[PDB]
């Protein structure tokens, strides 16, 4: 159905997995991957499993068929791909946190690309066994900015830590980005 | 279904949203986005929800999938996108007003491209939350023109401000642009 | 359906309009644009309106959607496009007559491309609002040719008016250039 | 359906008409073009007429849409195109005969390509209604050959004028061409 | 259906004929061309003949459409193309046999291009009415490779013969080439 | 249906066979290949056989059409292709082992890509009839790493050979890669 999914070439596994899961959810098949295996399986379950396996095999590049050649269901294929490409290791978290704690904003880059990079790093941390909530994301985003945003950083941190959301902080930062680009 | 929609890469959100809304209306699915949530859900409503969510996910770039990563409906995805990209802000509208006031037609550019740029700026300013009347758009268009159009700028302002539509002014400006190009 | 209709980008509006109308007629949707609005609208009429609007939006560039941005029917979109791009402006007619009269053939040119250029100029001129019959088209085409064609030009202008058509004249000119190219 | 059909740009009209007729016959729609118009029209006839007209418009270049701008059926479009193009002017027949009378075999061209070109010329001339006997075709083919085939020319002329066929002459010419290429 | 069939332009007629016959067998139409004229004014027979003619015409280039312009059955069209491009002539067969016997192999081209040339020569002999079996093909192939392949040529020729194919020999020769390239 | 299948040209036969089998299963046609032939054949079985043969032929290159020239079914084509290109021979697997020995890790390549290449080679070797135990896979993986992994290799070797799996070794090597890339 959806043909905007680039075949898995070993790069950007999160995006491919998300698009495959969305496409499966379109066809009322995502219950196979997530839902528990019923004690008795009927024709509908078999058809759903066949459709999920066919879709996953179709959206895998030629070199990656070996993840599906064996007699393994779609959920097993996704589990194997997740284990190979999204592994929960403390070393990965420790390596990624140092990059996240040293991610300054370059002058030539706008806050939209910087926000995209920061969100990519946060999602990569969350892929491993990390527990980062909204407040930690806000704190990292605030500490990953140059000195021109000191006023908004001081003002935002004074706000109560119960209604703060990442979108609100991002909008407040973009407003001062617009203000700052005028004063430089 | 319709592959003329450019994936949303953070630029020209109004066009992308309009195209997505039109595509959803074609499939008889737009009732998810705008129609009220029924008290009792059925198979048709769930199918429409899934189809709308899958279409929106299909027509988003790889960077913007975090708007749909959460288990939320297509209506909520569009609401979040509206709040993050079509929010009403005063600083942004002030910057757009400055850009409109500092907009000058270049010699190389033709009046059609200048009109397109002016309409884009007006649409962005209106989305930013600045109410603009037709006469304000007409005055901006008149003052954003070079000295070659001074005669027609003076002539147009003398007309009564009761049926002066932007289309008539644009047509007259094109007609005199033909004469201006004839004399160069 | 058909992808042979190039998206509208401000050039060759008549061809795009005709192809869009033909595509709408193929899907039995042209009654929306041409047929009178019924007093009571049913599911079929609104479905046809949605299909026409989606088709026109799909075959419009991202810069030309400002007309359709307002929630208005496709018939009004076509009417606005016609008013903007097919307007009875005398200055455009005069400029296109001046360009058409001074349209001498170049040495490095193919007469099929010359016919294409002449026909697009004529189509633009008719869009400008100046009616040109057949005889004027043949006269302009004949006067646009060099002196090497004088024999066939005189033979054609000596022929009867009833048998004189633009396509027949173009065929005669092709037959003559075959000899001209052979005789070199 | 068939994408092998080249859009009609004013050249080789017979090929385009044959391809379009075959495509229409594929969809069981050619009955509209060829069959008599029924006194009472139904939904099927209207759908077939719409499909035929839409296909003809789709497989027409931008320079020939004027043949379908008027509100006419596909039958009338094909009739007008036949009237304009399915007629051989005196100059066309004279040019065909001149090409036949001045046809020669080049060094780089093989005998298969030359035979194909000669057969194409004969087919085009017969399309104009010029009856040609087999001996005339044989004489034309023999005089269009170089001087390297004089031996087989002398051999062929000595055969009785009762069993001379074009196929036998072509086979003998190819057999001699094999030796001629060997004798170099 | 099958679009891998390239349009016939007087090149590699055997491949095109095989693909066309396979496509006709897909639609159960081969009875029209291979049957002993079981004509009994059947509607199914007429439909099959029309479908065969349409399929043959679709996969023919514009140059070669003169082979099917007349009202001849698909069997007659295939027979005419066979008589034109598969001519049983002993002189051509002898010349091609000389070409095979004096083939050898170059110093720069890989085994794949040499195999393609050998396949072209063998197919042209089979077109020329020469009866060649698998063993004859292997014997012709194995006398053209350089002395670097003698170690595998002797081993292949020493085998028990019986059930060995040209494809297996080609695979072994490609493996030997892979082993050779590491040294030379 | 799916045109993503590269036509077979003697390279990567397993991928081509898997894609062809998947496509046949999609069309409800694969039952002719795996399922037993019924004693009495009906029209449905004949249609499925025709579809399978035509689909296999369509995705065979012009060089490999000789595998289906004779009157054979899809099963015969697939079994002949298996016998020629999927046979379990010493020569088939010795080359694969010699390629595994020379799979040195490059500096620009991450261990994810190198692990994928090693897995592809191991799967190809398994398809070559050479059964490989887990420890052999681990040793083959370990001998392809540079001197930067000496410590982890020694630690792995000192481990007991009871529950040492390839996944555990790969995870340890990836953690060591993180540590190494940190130390540069």
């Amino acid at each position: 159905a959806k043909r905007n999914i680039k075949p898995f070439d070993g790069e950007k596994y999160a995006i491919w997995k998300f698009r495959i899961r969305a496409l499966l959810a379109e066809q009322d098949v995502l219950k196979v991957v997530d839902g528990l295996m019923p004690n008795e399986v009927d024709d509908s379950w078999k058809k759903a499993e066949r459709c999920a396996k066919s879709t996953i095999i179709e959206y895998l590049s030629d070199s990656f068929l070996n993840f599906a050649t064996s007699d393994i269901t779609a959920r097993q294929i996704l589990e194997n791909l997740d284990a190979v490409y999204e592994r929960k290791s403390l070393a990965s978290q420790l390596a990624l946190r140092k990059r996240l704690l040293s991610l300054k904003l370059s002058s030539e880059m706008s806050l939209l690309s910087h926000f995209h990079i920061f969100d990519e790093l946060i999602s990569e941390l969350l892929a491993a066994g990390a527990k980062i909530e909204e407040m930690d994301k806000i704190s990292h985003l605030l500490i990953t900015l140059p000195s021109c945003y000191d006023g908004i950083i001081t003002a935002i941190e004074t706000l109560s830590e119960e209604n703060l959301t990442l979108a609100f902080v991002k909008n407040r930062l973009l407003d001062q980005e617009i203000k700052i680009k005028n004063d430089h």
